[PDB]
């Protein structure tokens, strides 16, 4: 399908994003759910999918990790099924992501869907990331509190919650409504009628993850192999001392390495292009030869990107799922990065180059793009 | 005994250290060996001690590792035995380290001893570390090359090398010292039965700094702050990552690194650790603080465990991967400055109970022993 967002973007980015939560009423007009609770359940039965059941009985909370062989015995009440990264396994669901391209592809994460019977829900909780929560069929009561430091507690080892909060937002969401929550704002919501919620999640790294990742990149690629050297080595009163100048030199090594021109860009390119959830990956059973891709495309057949596969451009280099793609043909690479559903027109003269055709062949044979 | 290096130190550090290799003729006058070859073999058989044995049947070599038994077996000619960190074990060998205190404690590693029967040698190897090779008990032929300078390929470190043209070729007598910087290919082998005492040095490369610091960051779970973009910049293509964003991220990292306390503490814990296993046997019954106090004021002498690294950063003291929590700058400064302390070395600090409780804990860790 194709989904149309009624949001006013400049106003939102200016006043709201990464600042304050909002309820965007009728974000989607005449909202038609991309998927059904049944299709979602069947999808949760699959073993490659990350899914979980969260139920609560009076005070007690029970969290069960999927997949599942059974719809019984659950209840008419007080439970919810959560499925991560549906946009990987379902194309119509993947369509929901497109309207959010007004925000950077690299910051966006994936689409997680929850189905809840009345009373069903995940409880009050905090996130470290921005989220858009889209109301599907049914209705839920959503509550968001002010952003204040609060202790996280665990009703279950597998389930994070906070203490109940005074809501700065308390509302019932109709289908098509969207609730934007910046990180740090406690929120809770629960089904009134049988409900479907679509969370477009976002991702941002912290410093720990960055320095760790890059350290592993340096180790793996065997970089930064230059040793500390002191032909000028300074005198000292006490031989057990390590002088401030030496510490400074030592750290200056790390800073210098971090600032080496290609290395950081390349590492981050390989990192950020990787998905936090498992892709659906099925390399073409026989591999493709370059000229049947050439032919297929020229024959009118269309190339489409695997749902959830991240393609990002940093400078003149492109990165698809951890792998750097480097080609002299810019329009083609731009076509690969900024739109799914590619046709020969988007490639231009690139297909004539056997090198580009070879690369493209390797990308398709990898499962990253497939024919329609 | 207690060794006196005859060396012009200003001239060495100025013209030589980390620059050019030299043969220092009669680096030691009347050089008596700290240890006998059979004693060395006595250590070569041990569970904890790191040894190795290298033999060349011409054109081909064989290497075995410790512990050891039955040296016959075989060999008369053409083999060598090598033992790491002998100063961690044999106390008079650690005294051979004292003259090199003219160089920083943090850059010094340890002393390895190699006994080679005639023809015995390790082959033309290469190091990324500085080394002083002290000749004793017999003679060896040493040759040192010109340090070739492999574009963008990692240096293999200790991996073996080419039959170089020698900028240095000679035969060492007892007391002779061959200093080599990192990068200079070198080979040596025994003529008469030969003892070599190689005092080595250690430097971190950038990779080790970044890995260590990263691990430390994970452990204390620091840098928890998340990248945020209230102002997030517009772009032509939704798939693009702008330079200003890359700068945001990079500066997050640089900021974490330039936080002084964390880097300081981590490195203090990192550099105070030893590259080889120490001898650690805490007193079977411990000492009460009063026992320490008393015995210490009886004129007894505490000595730092051989090979144990104690280093000062700012005013902070680190002993074997751990900080020492304490005031009394003179006393801790003494703990780092002198191996073999006395009551006079501490002075006033002994009357503070909180101080000697700590010190007693140091002794009980096995980091200092009486003699
Ligand atoms: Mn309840
Ligand atoms: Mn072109
Ligand atoms: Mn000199
Ligand atoms: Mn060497």
């Amino acid at each position: 399908m194709e989904y149309q967002l009624t949001l006013n973007w400049p106003d939102f980015l200016e006043r709201h994003w990464q600042k304050r939560p909002v309820v965007l009423k009728r974000g989607f007009n005449n909202f038609i759910d991309p998927i059904s609770p049944d299709e979602l359940a069947g999808l949760a039965m699959e073993s490659e999918v990350d899914s979980r059941l969260v139920s609560h009985q009076d005070g007690k909370w029970q969290v069960s990790h999927g997949p599942f062989e059974s719809y019984d015995h659950l209840g008419e009440t007080n439970w919810s099924l959560l499925v991560q990264a549906v946009n990987h396994w379902h194309e119509p669901t993947a369509a929901l992501m497109r309207p959010f391209r007004e925000l950077p592809d690299w910051r966006i994460d994936d689409l997680m869907i929850s189905f809840s019977v009345p009373g069903g829900g995940v409880g009050p909780h905090l996130d470290q990331y921005d989220v858009f929560i889209i109301q599907g069929t049914g209705r839920r009561r959503w509550r968001v509190g002010e952003k204040l430091q609060m202790k996280q507690h665990c009703p279950h080892p597998d389930l994070l919650q906070v203490d109940p909060f005074e809501a700065i937002i308390d509302e019932e969401l109709e289908p098509g409504d969207i609730l934007y929550i910046p990180p740090g704002f406690p929120h809770e919501g629960y089904a009134l009628e049988n409900a479907m919620n679509y969370s477009v999640g976002f991702r941002a790294p912290n410093t720990r993850e960055l320095i760790s990742g890059f350290a592993d990149y340096v180790l793996q690629r065997e970089l930064g192999g230059n040793y500390y050297s002191d032909p000028d080595v300074p005198p000292r009163a006490h031989p057990a001392d390590v002088l401030p100048q030496e510490m400074d030199k030592l750290r200056e090594m790390m800073l210098e390495l971090i600032n080496q021109p290609e290395h950081f860009k390349q590492w981050f390119g390989e990192f950020i292009s990787q998905s936090r959830h498992e892709l659906d990956i099925a390399p073409p059973e026989p591999p493709y030869q370059p000229d049947e891709i050439y032919d297929a495309l020229k024959q009118g057949e269309v190339l489409v990107r695997l749902g959830g596969l991240r393609v990002l451009r940093i400078g003149d280099d492109v990165y698809a799922n951890g792998e750097k793609i480097d080609s002299p043909h810019r329009p083609a690479l731009d076509a690969l990065a900024s739109n799914i559903a590619l046709t020969a027109e988007n490639f231009g003269d690139a297909l004539e180059d056997p090198s580009f055709l070879a690369m493209l062949a390797a990308l398709v044979n990898s499962g990253y793009w497939f024919f329609e």
